[PDB]
């Protein structure tokens, strides 16, 4: 009854069976079908042997198209005749043409409206794309409809950026440059996005809030709800996504300015002119959106399973991933949910033979992740006091695969050593690495840029259910999946992401026929949970935080040093931050020696508490500026791209575009304030590792 | 080596000697003399046997009069001649007439200015006093100098209230009605305030912030400081305190309206007319303030002593009280600091014989309490992560006596049972209770209004160093001292409070000749620390929180029920709050049964963690509205009087004066929001006491 027993019990064939089972019908958040699946998972987790399995429900703001009043976009003429209309639905894949309740493509939480106007093309609608338009090209987006390609950044940031440029609507589309890999065929004959394929997805800017109506508090039965006008994170302009056949029709007539360079050009046979408006012959034609989606408070259901710890039942190791999907969820999330299902089954097999983990393991099937991480966040808001005093670690479990090339791990530095050690004990599933470790194949394919013989591990970003646990509550968090080769593949994510084409057959035919990558990911996620829940000493190495803190302090200093004159004028010093990082390094080294040197369960648990509370020490209860639910001082989601992690975010944002601020004394004063905050937090975290008295 | 050993070692004669030692010269915060005393205490605590004794220093905003440009108030005539001037200093007491560095009376943090105008008399400058003036009497304070009697509420609230009435200056004075007990003589021949006596004291409204320049973060060497204009809590109008000889001269000429009733009349031979301005003959005479005090960043020093725990060194029981005084500090704080000194000495005697407490005891000598709880708050800001994960309890130790009648205890419900049990084991020092317990004399003199055979224990308010620990960090807190009979004594506090007359001789001659009340208070404070630090199971009873929660829910409901029509119109229900309190009651009862029913140190410590984190569960990380450092949802300092505790403060303030709000739908919506917040927090606290898995 050890990790090997746990790991050997996991079966590729089981994951395949569960994935099939979870992907036959859509499981849209807030729908009857997703409630039925919740009840199925609850029943089976009970069957598998968990001690208790409960549903936790909340009533949250969701968004749905109007079934009898469809969303679409038109090219209109001067008479007001609609001469081109975008599609009302994606052509369903082979054998699914009779499946009902496929939600048509839409941007969740768009307001209603029917704006008409001239088109401006804004590339990826990134902060720098808008800088280039407004500052360099002198193109004014005010009162224009903007058309943006999907890719590079979270779509919620694209919409915020368009809104602040004064756009009156946004059209998102999938360019073949970003969603069509050269030499591969469109679904169903390969894994590429067809011209009729469209990416669904919410366009909120919640900054960690959870349910737009109840920031701070769970959306329970007696919750007081904000009115819509005071809701968190809703867009103020209509937004709608389209495929590249339709996008070609909207872009082909574009006039005004040429694209400023080749990074603005996708792969369609159009000029990619920025606009505004169409070329001479068509200059009186306009674009008109028709958006009739509604926001509605709707009940959602999380499944929470508990496997009580034998020795420390009041210490929680959490394995969590979502269950709601946009349509069939063939990759996102059911490739993860099937992996979780099999992990529960394996742990339950051990439990039935009389085993218990040392610490309590909690298993979660989250709802409404696609609509803003709503299920995980309301649950964490309800249980925040238990989680912050008892939460050892959170391992996420969304999509198990986004490619078939190598492992991808994003996690806290506290988990680096755990991950290196676990992957050295696992077999590589890769062709050409037969009989070699996962560590060896991963390190070869994804080398660390700093250290030879080590693999690359990314900072956690966001856009997934670990956000409340890590950046709000400061619980050590990690995620792992199989991924593509980013070096040779210039497309954003996997092409069929959030489309009707993301099916069981996509996975079985193209991504993972033998379910070996799925099994490898179940071993990594399950193996991490196993060690976190069973190791006598928590498997965190504080010294790994010291190394990265120095790297981040060097990076942020280098950013500031682009402005040597202002650093002189305003006496901007990084000395305190470096001092704190030096101290952290020294105290962590001493703590590590003591951890190696002690039959005393109180000393042990005292030191396990120091390990557990170390991630917690990086939380500032005041939050980051205007983002009160991003409280971790070392890591926040980038303010320009929710998917990407940023280090020392408070200082990073204080420095960003600082040369453009009208009051440099004020701007540099805020840089200095954020330096103080960061140095203090690092020192305070370091001091939690000092001898306690 | 038990509590009896500890308690028997404490000596009245030692406390007397220490009090003498601490009160020969002034120990104003930020002065050399108070730094010297800090070093003396550090040396002696080392000598007494503590494991380590450190100074923790901060650089905080303090306030001092200008030595070469004195503060005073004048009656001026139409020519501009100053025909009456208030005193520049209090007549020094017998034998102290040559003591240097007695700070003259002033209001700390007053801005500078020389405003001239007509006087309005505003009674105690309470919220209801201003309601009566503006709403009922139709007297406009805008551009007037207000004169207010000290008493009833914290002076910072008086100043805020005058400021919001549009006053251009405030004059505070001590009326004999409030500071002269009938039949007792003025200092030095009794304990009454003489006509030349004046009460010093800060006039900030910090709402828990600590140093005005660094809210959230310790005022360390590299701190970024707000500019003065953005500082927390500073008054915007000049303020100065005077004695009743001077007040008589300012009040005797008052004209305009008569006092509205007898509750507006003090004891001086003047009419107590509200004004504005003087009676006919003197109507062209005006009042002029001259305030030249300066705010200055100044270094302060806390002494922190550690007695490391034998079994749980990572669990902290804190005994803390301040050392800085306005002048000699004969009662405030040195009657407390002498008691702490003797407690350290007794614990140290046991330690030298080989004993250690189970948990770590921290001893604190705080600085700058008189200037806004600055020393305790900066230290807690620096050490917040250690305190919130390890802080068992905080026992305050300011003035040991404010009367000689009976015991006064204000504490969390979690300490009620501890206090009842300890006082049953202590001898009463009272005349007529020889051979009886302290519990018996206390209960007889101060009966609980709810329960026969029980003593009254007040809610914690504020205006002392427990504020950061309790209302910011949610560490279980208590205080105890000897007090007067409030039923038969209508004067506010003790008469010589914060005056030069508060001396060693005041205490030795009038309050506590035999030092028996001091010894009784050392036994209570020390006995509490002893039990908290040594009891195997933490000596908190969660069921006592359940009883008070019901009492507070009844009270707040009763307030709302004065508005039955609005409760109907806006569907205002308290059902959720009562449900949560019912649940808390049931879960606490079950938790208590389990606590009685378990050789297992993990179960024990798990349950000790549940006990320790129960106060912590009442913290809301978002704080109360516009008071981010008041985070406890059950108890905050009253928004009308910092000294008084308010229960369910969020709901209380939402309901306060609600009939006057211009938008009732908005106002009642906020009542409902605060009901939701309170119900949720109570339920979430209850759930920390549930089985953990
Ligand atoms: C004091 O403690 C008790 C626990 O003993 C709490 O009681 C809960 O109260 C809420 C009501 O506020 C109940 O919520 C209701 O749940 C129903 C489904 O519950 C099932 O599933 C749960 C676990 O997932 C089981 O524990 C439970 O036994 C059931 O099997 C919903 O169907 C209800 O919604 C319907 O009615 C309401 C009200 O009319 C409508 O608004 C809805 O639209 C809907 O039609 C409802 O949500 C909950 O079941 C109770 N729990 C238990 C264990 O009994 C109190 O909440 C607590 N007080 C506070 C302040 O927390
Ligand atoms: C990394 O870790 C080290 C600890 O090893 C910290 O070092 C401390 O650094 C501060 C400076 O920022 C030092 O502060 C100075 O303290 C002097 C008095 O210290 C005495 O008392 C303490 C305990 O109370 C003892 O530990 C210490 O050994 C001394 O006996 C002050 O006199 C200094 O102030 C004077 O100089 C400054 C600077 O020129 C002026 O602005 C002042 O006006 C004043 O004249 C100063 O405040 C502290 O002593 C150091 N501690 C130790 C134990 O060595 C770093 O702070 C830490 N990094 C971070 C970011 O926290
Ligand atoms: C693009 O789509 C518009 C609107 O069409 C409507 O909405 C879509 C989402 C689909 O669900 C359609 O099935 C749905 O009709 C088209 O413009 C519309 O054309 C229709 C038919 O010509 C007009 O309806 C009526 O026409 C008859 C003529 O006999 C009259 O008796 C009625 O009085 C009424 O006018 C309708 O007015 C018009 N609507 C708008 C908003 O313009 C458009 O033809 C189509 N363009 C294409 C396919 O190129
Ligand atoms: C109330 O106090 C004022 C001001 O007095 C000054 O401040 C106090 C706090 C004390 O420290 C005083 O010692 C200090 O002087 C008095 O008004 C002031 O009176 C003096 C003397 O009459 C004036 O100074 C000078 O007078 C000589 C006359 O020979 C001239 O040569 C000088 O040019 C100069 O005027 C001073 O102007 C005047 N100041 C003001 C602000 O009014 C006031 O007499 C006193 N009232 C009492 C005791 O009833
Ligand atoms: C995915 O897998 C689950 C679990 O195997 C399937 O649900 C299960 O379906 C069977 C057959 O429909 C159910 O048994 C039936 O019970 C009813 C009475 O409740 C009875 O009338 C039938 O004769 C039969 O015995 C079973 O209840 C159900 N189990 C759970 C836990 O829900 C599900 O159908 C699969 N979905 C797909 C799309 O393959
Ligand atoms: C990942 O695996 C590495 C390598 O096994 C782990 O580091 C090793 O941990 C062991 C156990 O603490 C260390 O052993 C100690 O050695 C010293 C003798 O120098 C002795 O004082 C102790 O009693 C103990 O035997 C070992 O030194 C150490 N090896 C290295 C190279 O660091 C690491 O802990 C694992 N990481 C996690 C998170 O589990
Ligand atoms: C309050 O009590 C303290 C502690 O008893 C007194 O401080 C102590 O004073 C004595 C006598 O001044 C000091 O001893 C002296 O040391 C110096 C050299 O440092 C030497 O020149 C003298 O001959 C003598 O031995 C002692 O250092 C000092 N102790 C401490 C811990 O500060 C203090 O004077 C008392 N204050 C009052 C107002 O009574
Ligand atoms: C203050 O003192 C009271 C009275 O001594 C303490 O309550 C008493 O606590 C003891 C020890 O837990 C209880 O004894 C238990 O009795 C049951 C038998 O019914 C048994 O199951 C247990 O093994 C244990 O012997 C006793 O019942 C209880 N008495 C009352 C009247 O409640 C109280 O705990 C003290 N408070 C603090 C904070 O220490
Ligand atoms: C979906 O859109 C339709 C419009 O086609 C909405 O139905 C109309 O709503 C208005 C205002 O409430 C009524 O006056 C009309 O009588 C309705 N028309 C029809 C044809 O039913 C409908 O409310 C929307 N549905 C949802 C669920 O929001
Ligand atoms: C105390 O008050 C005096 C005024 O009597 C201040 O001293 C004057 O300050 C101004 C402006 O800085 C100078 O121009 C004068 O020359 C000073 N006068 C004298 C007589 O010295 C003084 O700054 C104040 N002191 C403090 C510590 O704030
Ligand atoms: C862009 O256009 C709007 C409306 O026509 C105008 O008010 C705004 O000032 C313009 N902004 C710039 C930067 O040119
Ligand atoms: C799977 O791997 C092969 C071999 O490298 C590659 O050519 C193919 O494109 C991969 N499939 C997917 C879906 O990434
Ligand atoms: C009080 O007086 C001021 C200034 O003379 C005036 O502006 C203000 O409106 C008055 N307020 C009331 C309530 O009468
Ligand atoms: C001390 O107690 C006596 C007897 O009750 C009382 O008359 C006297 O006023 C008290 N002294 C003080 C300072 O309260
Ligand atoms: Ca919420
Ligand atoms: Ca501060
Ligand atoms: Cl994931
Ligand atoms: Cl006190
Ligand atoms: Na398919
Ligand atoms: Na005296
Ligand atoms: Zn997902
Ligand atoms: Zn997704
Ligand atoms: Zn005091
Ligand atoms: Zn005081």
């Amino acid at each position: 009854h050890n990790m090997k027993a746990f790991l050997d019990e996991l079966k590729a064939e089981n994951i395949k069976k569960f994935l099939y089972n979870f992907t036959q019908i859509p499981h849209l958040a807030g729908t009857e079908q997703n409630f039925q699946l919740a009840k199925q998972i609850q029943s089976q987790w009970k069957e598998f042997g968990l001690d208790s399995v409960e549903l936790a429900h909340y009533d949250v703001l969701l968004s749905y198209p109007n079934k009898t009043h469809p969303n679409y976009i038109s090219i209109i003429n001067e008479d007001g005749n609609e001469i081109f209309n975008t599609s009302l639905f994606e052509p369903p894949p082979p054998g699914y043409e009779n499946v009902s309740d496929i939600v048509p493509p839409f941007s969740a939480f768009s307001p209603q409206g029917m704006p008409e106007g001239d088109l401006v093309y804004v590339n990826y609608a990134r902060t720098e794309d808008f800088f280039k338009l407004e500052r360099d090209m002198k193109i004014n987006c005010s009162g224009k409809i903007v058309i943006a390609r999907y890719g590079k950044v979270f779509r919620g940031n694209k919409v915020k950026n368009a809104q602040l440029a004064g756009a009156k609507g946004v059209i998102l589309y999938s360019d073949p440059a970003d969603y069509f890999a050269p030499g591969v065929k469109s679904y169903p004959d390969g894994w590429n996005l067809p011209g009729g394929g469209v990416q669904r997805g919410n366009i909120l800017n919640l900054n960690g809030a959870g349910d737009p109506l109840t920031p701070g508090y769970p959306a329970n039965e007696y919750a007081y709800r904000r009115g819509i006008a005071e809701a968190v994170g809703l867009p103020s302009i209509p937004v709608h996504p389209i495929g590249y056949y339709d996008a070609q029709k909207l872009l082909e007539k574009m006039g005004g300015s040429a694209p400023p360079d080749s990074s603005w050009r996708g792969s369609l046979k159009v000029p990619y002119n920025v606009g505004p408006g169409f070329t001479g012959n068509f200059s009186t034609q306009k674009v008109k959106m028709h958006i009739h989606s509604t926001n509605e408070v709707t009940r959602i259901y999380n499944v929470i399973g508990t496997l009580r710890g034998a020795v420390e039942p009041d210490r929680y190791v959490i394995l969590g991933g979502h269950r709601d999907s946009w349509v069939f969820g063939g990759i996102d999330p059911q490739s993860g949910a099937a992996v979780v299902h099999e992990i529960v089954r394996s742990f339950g097999t051990l439990k039935k033979e009389g085993w218990r983990p040392r610490r309590t393991i909690l298993f979660a099937s989250w709802d409404a992740e696609e609509f803003g991480l709503l299920g995980s966040t309301e649950w964490a808001e309800e249980n925040s006091r238990l989680l912050q005093e008892r939460g050892v670690a959170y391992i996420n479990a969304d999509s198990s695969i986004e490619g078939n090339y190598t492992l991808r791990v994003d996690c806290t530095p506290l988990m680096y050593s755990l991950v290196h050690n676990l992957t050295k004990e696992l077999k590589s599933p890769d062709e050409g690495f037969e009989g070699k470790s996962l560590y060896e194949s991963w390190t070869k394919k994804s080398p660390s840029p700093e250290f030879s013989g080590m693999p690359r591990i990314s900072k956690l970003g966001s856009g997934n259910d670990f956000e409340v646990f890590f950046q709000r509550l400061g619980i050590a968090s990690g995620r792992a999946r199989y991924t593509k080769n980013w070096e040779t593949n210039k497309f954003s994510g996997y092409p069929l992401y959030h489309s009707v084409y993301e099916t069981y057959e996509l996975v079985e035919k193209f991504y993972d026929p033998m379910f070996k990558y799925h099994l490898t990911v179940a071993q990594v996620r399950g193996g991490m949970v196993f060690e976190l829940a069973n190791s006598i000493v928590l498997p965190f190495d504080c010294r790994d935080y010291a190394v990265v803190l120095r790297k981040y302090a060097d990076k942020i200093y280098s950013i500031s040093m682009k402005h040597p004159q202002e650093m002189k004028t305003y006496s901007v010093s990084f000395d305190s931050l470096f001092s704190a990082v030096k101290n952290f390094t020294e105290i962590a080294s001493k703590f590590s020696e003591r951890l190696q040197d002690f039959s005393n369960p109180i000393v042990l648990r005292m030191m396990n508490d120091q390990l557990m509370f170390l991630e917690r020490a990086f939380i500032d209860p005041l939050g980051l500026p205007d983002r009160p639910f991003y409280r971790h001082v070392i890591y926040a989601p980038s303010s320009h791209n929710k998917y990407a992690g940023e280090s020392f975010p408070g200082i990073y944002d204080a420095l960003f575009d600082i040369e453009s601020k009208v009051d440099p004394s004020k701007a540099w004063g805020e840089v200095k304030r954020q330096i103080y905050v960061a140095a203090f937090t690092v020192q305070a975290a370091a001091e939690t590792l000092s001898e306690v008295a």
